[PDB]
């Protein structure tokens, strides 16, 4: 209410700033929002009101989560966005306090991060391990992410088909601890708007978990295939393998362009051409005669697709004869260029469009985070520039985590 | 025996299976070509095919050109910078 | 000794100057990714191994 | 008028500067140019001894 026009008021800007450490001017700091907002028309106002307490409880994943989320939906990313992330943050900050009633669950916070820890480093380990010395043999040392190495250790002495099965179960335990803090996190399986990600969290989590189940009791398949899962996490391996999913609709049709161009060029290679391939009881062996005629011509032109190089090749020995040297030595070198070039390389070409399609989203995206502002649909440089400040303004009034404190307290009172 | 020769036995069974096919790996070329001999036997032979190719495709393709492929990004994300800038 | 001393002396030689720098950049500045992508393709030959 | 330091000066300075930059924020702005500075005053003095 002093804002506009105290010189005293300046004085008050002093109470607010310059390092005198008084504990109400501090505690505004605990609220001092400039809503900024408007009404149906002829307006510009501001409205102020302190914080409420859920908003003031919170988590760090809040904001965070918020700003990166976003959407670009229209013209500008603006608070459609924003109004149903708003009202999901509600009800989730407000589970925050009666978690804090029963206190031995916080552990699970800090098990949130653990569940990480153990899963990931765990199942390499373990995995591994599995590969690189089958059981059933005694074996010495055999010469032929900390913690882990002192249990391997430990685990060596007692013989070590022993110290697999105990692994398996220790890996166990660690899932169901962390499991928890994910549960913990969000609680009563609380409904939002976001259909999709709590569903597969929950799905995968428990996928997850009952590979090692089943591992525990079969030839470890089941623990391999927890292996695949931990390299999938994390971070920017996502990325590159979005490359192959976003636009992923075409290049699965895209190779039955490849399968028919191997199935016609197949078929004449059947009529103009015999079979030529002469040099591949007991055992699987023969006296070196297989000559595909008339089954599954398709799959001998593949069995000289797979070697990549050549493609004719596999057919053999066109030896100077006269009707029929130059009339397929063409059509080899025709197959060859179109198949392989064409589509062994588009088949790749898709795949780096698919990164400066991908890349060039993320980048001019941060450039509408960082140097466009939040909801105003401001042009950040040249208008912001120009008066008391662009990035305070930030600070100050188009603070997108105080708009959305000032929609919780809509439903406090009487 | 002389010198490093065996009659023709291997026999990669148990232990570092994941280094035969490192062996196949390492020519581009194929991948199952390394292990051999098909040879039409009717409860095997259609069974490993489609296996093999997808091996192939899938490992070298996909990998040994996205392993490739994040390297040309690396060109126009850092020389597009260098203009801009 | 054996030169391996004077082989590596050699390499930073080439190091060296100019642009050669930007193309090396390629595979270093986005580094991170890739060494973690090749054990995407370590497991890839692994399950199906 | 100018200060016999920076008269001394080099062919550096200026090659240096301008490249090196950086932009940190709103435009590549002073925060380069004054740390920069700092440096620079120091190393051209070292030059006439």
């Amino acid at each position: 209410q002093l804002a506009r026009h105290n010189k005293e008021l300046q004085t008050m800007l002093k109470p607010g700033g310059q390092v005198d450490g008084d504990e109400a001017l501090e505690f505004y700091a605990k609220h001092t929002a400039q809503i900024e907002i408007v009404r149906l028309d002829r307006t510009m106002e501001q409205i102020v009101f302190p914080v409420p307490s859920i908003c003031e409880f919170l988590t760090k994943e809040s904001k965070l989560r918020i700003y990166y989320t976003t959407e670009r939906d229209e013209q500008g990313s603006k608070i459609n966005d924003f109004f149903l992330r708003s009202e999901d943050l509600f009800n989730e900050m407000n589970w925050q306090k009666k978690l804090r009633a029963q206190p031995v669950l916080y552990w699970c916070a800090r098990n949130m991060s653990f569940w990480s820890s153990i899963s990931f480093n765990l199942a390499v380990l373990m995995n591994l391990l599995v590969a690189f010395f089958y059981p059933f043999k005694g074996v010495r040392g055999g010469t032929l992410a900390l913690i882990a190495s002192t249990i391997l250790r430990l685990i060596f002495s007692v013989g070590l088909q022993p110290t697999l099965f105990l692994l398996g179960a220790f890996n166990v335990c660690n899932k169901i601890i962390f499991l928890m803090s994910f549960v913990g996190n969000c609680g009563t399986f609380t409904r939002g708007y976001r259909a999709m990600v709590l569903d597969v969290e929950f799905l995968y989590h428990l996928l997850y978990l009952l590979i090692c189940a089943m591992g525990l009791f079969v030839h470890e398949f089941f623990y391999s295939l927890l292996l695949f899962d931990l390299v999938y996490r994390e971070e920017t391996l996502l990325n590159v393998i979005k490359s192959v999913t976003r636009n992923g609709r075409p290049i699965i049709l895209t190779a039955a362009l490849a399968l028919i161009l191997v199935y016609l060029f197949s078929i004449v290679g059947y009529l103009f051409f015999k079979d030529d391939f002469i040099l591949e009881e007991t055992e699987q062996d023969k006296e070196h005669t297989c000559e595909t005629l008339l089954m599954c011509i398709v799959t001998v032109l593949s069995h000289g697709l797979r070697s990549g190089g050549g493609v004719g090749d596999v057919l053999r020995k066109p030896s100077k004869e006269e009707p029929l040297f130059a009339a397929r030595v063409i059509y080899d070198l025709l197959f060859f260029f179109m198949v392989i070039i064409i589509v062994l390389n588009l088949i790749f070409g898709v795949i780096i469009d698919t990164f400066a399609d991908l890349r060039s989203e993320k980048q001019k995206k941060e450039e509408i985070l960082k140097t466009t502002c939040f909801i105003c649909g401001l042009e950040r440089d040249k208008f912001d520039n120009k008066t008391v400040t662009f990035e305070e303004h930030i600070k100050e009034e188009h603070n997108m985590w105080h708009y959305l404190c000032f929609i919780v307290l809509v439903k406090v009172k009487d």
